């Protein structure tokens, strides 16, 4: 599929790294919060607008949640409440 990859210049798509109920779920199990997901709504892989053509190579070393690698603590973390750690 072509939105997958979490790197948008439009930005909000945290997408599949803590992946359960797409990204995030239980609280106690997926990364801290009962379903957070954001993506399933707004931008992702069949998800809002369903074909945005961008990917881009976003898990380079570590973890993505909510960042796109750019300036690293992105904002907020909007779906996947964590972050970097690259």
């Amino acid at each position: 599929m072509e939105p997958v990859d979490p790197r948008l210049e439009p930005w909000k798509h945290p997408g599949s790294q803590p992946k359960t109920a797409c990204t995030t779920c239980y609280c106690k199990k997926c990364c801290f919060h009962c379903q957070v997901c954001f993506t399933t709504k707004a931008l992702g892989i069949s998800y809002g607008r369903k074909k945005r053509r961008q990917r881009r190579r976003p898990p380079q070393g570590s973890q993505t949640h909510q960042v796109s690698l750019s300036k690293q603590p992105t904002s907020q973390p909007r779906g996947d409440p964590t972050g970097p750690k690259e």
